[PDB]
């Protein structure tokens, strides 16, 4: 388990929030950002539809380039963002409470390396 | 201003380490999500960037991602940056644990 | 329900044992603009050949201090209908035909997208 | 030295167009597209502004989700023809661009 954090946007309610999250990995000098909105889909099941940025470390500046991957993930219940959420992947994560400031915190545990 | 809440990877040394925060917009329902390098040499920092809008329909959801990178200047997280878009960046302390929060300006919309 | 755009690309490979990568440009024609997608052919669970795909769209902005927003991102994953010869659909309802591939590894084809 | 080909957006006849291409790696497996625009800077200057998403071939399909990196290169020396240099110390050269956008060229890259 890495520990993730994030937040929700809070200015309208008229809409599901769009949420960033940042995993800070704890066994690699890597960190990932996720980004994306939950939706009801057609089948009345809630999904976290995200796409990432994963950034790794790199030694020299010049090798800057190279460092950033990019994909989607989109999760599925095991729309408050609250819970647990899994992935096809295998992957899963728990987010704790949104305070009034729409900041949440929570676990990730990655399948895939 | 707008807050922004990250994390700043602690493993290993580092004397150059990895970070990623969230900007949550408050002047719009978009969110966006920086990931990047700290860099020693003066100090930069070099990111890439999500900017996720929001969408009112799941149908809509393929084009609701632009991407980009940003440069900022003045290795820590901590203090004050800017970039040559003119956007300003504050962040406070960071945790033994590496979280951080702090407050984002963009010059662009 | 668009216009029929074209679209040009490359295939790459030196090991036969994994199938090549590829990319493409589309050139829209009721818009101004471009979109890339590179990628690679797998064979599903399933049975089927599958072609995982990103994509970057770059819309045309007029002011150059507008650059920084003009690129979107995703994904499309397409199923046909591991040669790229052939027919492929996608979850969008988006449809690609894409012509014999030559011995450089070009090939052009026809995009239709089912959104905008 | 390696090949390119794509095709530039003349739809509204811009004078600064979009486009895309795709580099076809010579020694190895991989494959780059970019994408973007060419732009009269405020100095008089052409500049492409473009992004990039490097594909790497994976072996098996559960590696799919590794496989692509980002990010942006911006070239200088709005037609596309020609020889254009950035940061990295990579080159780029453009052939003719005909009647229907479509154009080759030839990448150096300086980084792998
Ligand atoms: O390898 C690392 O250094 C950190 C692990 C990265 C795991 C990535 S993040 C995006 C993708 N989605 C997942 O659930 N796992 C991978
Ligand atoms: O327009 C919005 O909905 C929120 C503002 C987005 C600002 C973007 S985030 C990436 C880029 N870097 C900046 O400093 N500002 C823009
Ligand atoms: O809107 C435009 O200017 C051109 C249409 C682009 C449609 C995009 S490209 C990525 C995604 N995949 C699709 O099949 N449709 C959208
Ligand atoms: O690594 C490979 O297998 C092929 C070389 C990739 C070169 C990349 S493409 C984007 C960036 N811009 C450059 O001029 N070089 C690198």
């Amino acid at each position: 388990e890495s520990p993730l954090h994030g937040t929700q946007n809070t200015i309208n309610k008229r809409t599901q929030p769009t949420f960033g999250f940042t995993v800070n990995w704890k066994f690699s000098e890597s960190t990932t950002v996720f980004t994306g909105q939950c939706f009801i889909d057609r089948n009345g099941k809630e999904v976290l539809k995200t796409m990432w940025l994963l950034r790794s470390s790199v030694n020299d500046i010049g090798d800057d380039w190279k460092a950033t991957r990019v994909g989607i993930m989109i999760f599925t219940r095991l729309c408050s963002l609250t819970g647990k959420w899994t992935n096809d992947l295998g992957s899963n994560m728990t987010i704790g409470a949104v305070n009034s400031r729409g900041e949440f915190t929570g676990t990730y545990i990655t399948a895939v390396t």
